């Protein structure tokens, strides 16, 4: 019940919201039907229009107009935008030269630079570009600010798991809103665009800046924007809060537009009916800026220009049916579209099975596009899958596709030209930002990040403490001219033994044999030193890896590699080495085809041993260090140390011998030379987190020797790859990826072909940040270089796409 018989008299857009059943008068009223009966009337005014003219130029106020001309609206800070330029001379500030901002100039009384954030729906990144000629304001924030090429949105690419991110700093796995659709088993709820229950406070998880802002003494305007509140009404309504008294006027404040991603829906990203909807946009930012040099404002407040995501090409005909694929389709409910989700209709049918549905969704037509997971199999760059509302199965669709259940849903609902919701890597799905004001830089030009990253710098620019999440702060600082966070290297919370001869080969009883059985005072000091760490510098570039949990391990040394030993997982956390663009690819000799030696420097107790494989009848094993690149046939012998040897599939080893003995090399001669660091990950609860010793579901049969989930490997050099990767003078430039450790090869629908077909392919799907994978492994790399740790930072962040330009 509302009792809408108040009034809205000198409350419009009053900031705090009023408690039911009580009228009210806040932005958001109109969603709700709940406003006063005089809402329209006293705080929607048209009359006149949004511009000055001529003859409006110190007129009477009329209080009825929507915006006023007469004398007294600059004190009352409701004039036009246009105002000062038609009735004082005063030139539109997008016709201004622009100059540098150097110190925040803004009004007495601001205790800080107010922050402006500019959310634009579907502005895909190419906009910029492509439609620069229809848009010369937002041009110009954009050459006189900073700006990157593109900016990352998250999957799923919707608006309000991306807009939350913005908002949070959070993956929509951790915020909650994990879709524009949700059901959520525990509640026995649903969350949809349309309806009430998108507005309950539980669906809505972390801490999102407004509240961030609030709880540390920073005032903030109401960030939503009722549908039907025309977009110069919103830009006024941020123009008056700002002429309010210092003890009431917010500090941050957000508009939100629904274009271009309304008009993108019906005619593609590229329709020619584009053109005006970009056009308005860009009067919108132009009727901002002016407001904001009205009010002495224009070089006092940050304004960040962002999209949520961007638009592809989407037609009907475009449309795989499950139907074409399931016999029992009806015993399914699928959220469709862009992705897709399905789970049963009915959790009292006992017969449903989701290895079925997925076998039955695997490889079935020659062209497929879209590709079924279990959810804790998708591309951990994605992070998509620690959520209870997130479906068990997964249907990664193909970019300008469409995944419905039966074809009446697409008839009985052609109506649309564009879509978005795909991979976020996918170049299509890339949006904008800008950044403009005196806390950023000078035309500027920042390389492409993530937008997790924002919530952290818009704190930054608030003076604000940042809630726990997902940015990396301090990776961004080379936006900011002033205001950085100047970050501290986590402290290692484990130290390493350094291990010697401890141990005679007949102690050990591990059921390995080798063929190492032959035979000078030159070589053996030499073997020694190398066992010390003489080659330790050309393989460890960057400094060990620190690890911050609480562990046991040991480094071992070697000619070709070094590693970090790990006594409770029984294997290498990871393994470190060089191989430079002039090395060697060689083969494994046949009298050492089956060889596995006990390493003198570990315990027999926490070593693996062969017979446990050879028990396993599904278990193989591999190589962390290639035998294949070892520097010499005496060298080579180390790679077969039983401290060198983790588990894989026979499946999988396929995968990881070809990257080993081909890949490796085609890098090192590509990027003149490569450093390599290795490692198995443990994700047996798929939160993107290390696993400790009790969250592991599986060991190679009859043993305590736990199985990876995963393989990771970090790949540097040198930026400018004229100087090579082991004398390197500037910037680094790194690749990694996080490859699933799985017993068939079904995610490759080419396998049975050759290695040299499928396997690239599928660990470029497979791509990770350095810092996917500390989080994965719990260790901290590249903590000794000659460079900044915000320039790594920065790295750690990065992410190789493999998408053109
Ligand atoms: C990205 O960044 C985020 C943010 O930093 C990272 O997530 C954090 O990770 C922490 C570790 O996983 C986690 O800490 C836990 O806190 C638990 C209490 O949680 C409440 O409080 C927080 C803080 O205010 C709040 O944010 C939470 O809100 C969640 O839950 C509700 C729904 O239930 C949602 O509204 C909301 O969206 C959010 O959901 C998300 O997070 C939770 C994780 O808590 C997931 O379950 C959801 O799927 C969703 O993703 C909560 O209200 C606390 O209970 C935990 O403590 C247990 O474990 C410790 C280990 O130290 C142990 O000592 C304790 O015994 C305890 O175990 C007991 O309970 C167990 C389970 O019932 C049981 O098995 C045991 O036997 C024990 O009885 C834990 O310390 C922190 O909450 C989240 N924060 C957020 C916002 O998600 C994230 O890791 C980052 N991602 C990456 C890839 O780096
Ligand atoms: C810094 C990000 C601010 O976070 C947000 N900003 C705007 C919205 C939002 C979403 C949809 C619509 C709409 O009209 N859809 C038809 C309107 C608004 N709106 O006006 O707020 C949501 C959020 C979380
Ligand atoms: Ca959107
Ligand atoms: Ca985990
Ligand atoms: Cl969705
Ligand atoms: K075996
Ligand atoms: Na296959
Ligand atoms: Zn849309």
């Amino acid at each position: 019940w509302t009792a809408t018989s108040g009034s809205c008299k000198g409350r419009c857009f009053e900031l705090q919201e009023v408690g039911p059943p009580d009228c009210r008068c806040d932005n958001l009223c109109k969603s709700y039907s709940s406003c006063c009966h005089d809402f329209d009337e006293l705080c929607l005014k048209t009359a006149r229009g949004w511009e000055c003219t001529k003859d409006r130029c110190g007129e009477v106020r009329n209080e009825e107009n929507a915006c006023h001309c007469s004398e007294d609206c600059l004190s009352r800070g409701d004039c036009c935008t246009n105002y000062q330029v038609v009735c004082k001379g005063e030139s539109h500030w997008v016709d201004d030269d622009c100059e540098e901002i150097k110190v925040p100039e803004c009004p007495a009384g601001f205790v800080r630079p107010p922050l402006i954030i500019f959310s634009v729906d579907g502005f895909r990144a190419s906009y910029m570009k492509k439609g620069s000629k229809v848009m010369p304001n937002i041009e110009k924030l954009r050459s006189c600010g900073t700006h990157a090429p593109y900016m990352r949105p998250v999957y799923p690419t919707k608006t309000f798991p991306n807009l939350y991110t913005l908002a949070t700093g959070l993956y929509p796995e951790s915020h909650g809103i994990v879709g524009n659709s949700m059901y959520d088993p525990v509640f026995d709820a649903s969350f949809h665009l349309r309806g009430r229950e998108k507005f309950n406070h539980r669906w809505w998880g972390g801490q999102p800046l407004w509240i961030t802002a609030t709880k540390q003494g920073v005032r903030a305007g109401t960030f939503f924007w009722s549908v039907s509140i025309p977009h110069e009404r919103r830009i006024l309504t941020i123009l008056q809060w700002l002429s309010l008294p210092d003890n009431e006027r917010p500090s941050v404040y957000a508009f939100y537009s629904e274009q271009p991603d309304f008009s993108g829906h019906k005619y593609g990203p590229f329709g020619p009916e584009m053109t005006n909807p970009l056009r308005e946009i860009d009067k919108t930012v132009g009727q901002l800026m002016d407001g904001l040099k009205q009010l002495r404002l224009h070089r006092c407040v940050n304004v960040i220009f962002v999209g949520d995501h961007g638009m592809e090409d989407v037609t009907c005909d475009r449309t795989e049916f499950l139907s074409n694929y399931l016999t029992n389709v009806d015993d399914i409910t699928l959220v469709p579209g862009t992705l897709g989700r399905i789970r049963a209709k009915s959790i009292n049918n006992s017969k449903y099975d989701p290895k079925t549905i997925i076998a039955a969704l695997t490889c079935k037509k020659p062209d497929q596009h879209f590709k079924p997971y279990m959810k804790q199999h998708l591309p951990k760059r994605l992070h998509y899958a620690n959520n209870r509302r997130i479906e068990d199965i997964h249907l990664l669709v193909d970019r300008r596709w469409h995944v419905a259940r039966k074809p009446l849903d697409v008839y009985k609902k052609c109506f649309f030209q564009g879509d978005h919701g795909f991979d976020n890597k996918v170049n299509s799905m890339q949006t904008v930002f800008v950044g403009y004001g005196p806390t950023f830089k000078y035309r500027t030009k920042v390389p492409p990040f993530e937008n997790i990253e924002l919530y952290n710098v818009m704190c930054d620019l608030l003076g604000l403490k940042p809630a726990p999440n997902n940015g990396t702060h301090g990776s961004l600082n080379h936006l900011l001219r002033t205001n950085t966070f100047r970050p501290t290297m986590p402290d290692e919370v484990s130290r390493p033994n350094y291990p010697g001869i401890m141990y005679l080969q007949s102690e050990f009883d591990l059921g390995c044999t080798c063929d190492d059985k032959v035979e000078n005072k030159l070589e053996e000091l030499n073997k020694r030193l190398h066992t010390k760490g003489s080659t330790k510098e050309r393989h460890l570039l960057y400094g060990r890896p620190a690890v911050l949990y609480r562990t046991s391990y040991d480094i071992l040394y070697h000619t070709d590699f070094e590693s970090g030993y790990s006594e409770i997982f029984l294997m290498p956390l990871w393994t470190s080495y060089t191989i430079s663009k002039q090395a060697e690819v060689s083969s494994i000799p046949e009298h050492l085809t089956n060889c596995v030696r006990p390493d003198v420097r570990v315990s027999p107790g926490f070593s693996q041993n062969c017979l446990a494989y050879k028990n396993d009848k599904q278990m193989s094993y591999g190589f962390l260090f290639p035998p294949y690149l070892s520097s010499s046939p005496e060298a080579k012998y180390d790679a077969f140390l039983v401290t060198n040897m983790v588990p894989m599939y026979p499946a999988f080893k396929r995968v990881w011998a070809y990257f080993q003995r081909v890949l490796v090399k085609k890098y090192a001669s590509e990027r003149n030379g490569v450093n390599v660091i290795s490692g198995p990950i443990f994700d047996y609860n798929y939160d993107g987190l290390r696993d400790t010793e009790d969250e592991i579901k599986q060991y190679v049969e009859g043993s305590s020797i736990p199985v990876p989930t995963h393989y990771y490997s970090i790949i540097t050099s040198c930026l400018d790859f004229t100087q090579p990767a082991d004398k390197c003078d500037g910037p680094l430039s790194v690749s990694s990826f996080i490859l699933p450790h799985r017993p068939d090869n079904d995610e490759s629908c080419n396998s049975s072909e050759d290695e040299s077909k499928w396997v690239e392919e599928l660990m470029k799907m497979h791509t990770a940040r350095v810092r996917d994978i500390e989080h994965l492994t719990g260790l901290d790399f590249y903590r000794k270089t000659s460079r900044s740790y915000s320039e790594i930072l920065t790295l750690k962040t990065y992410l190789h796409t493999y998408e053109s330009e």
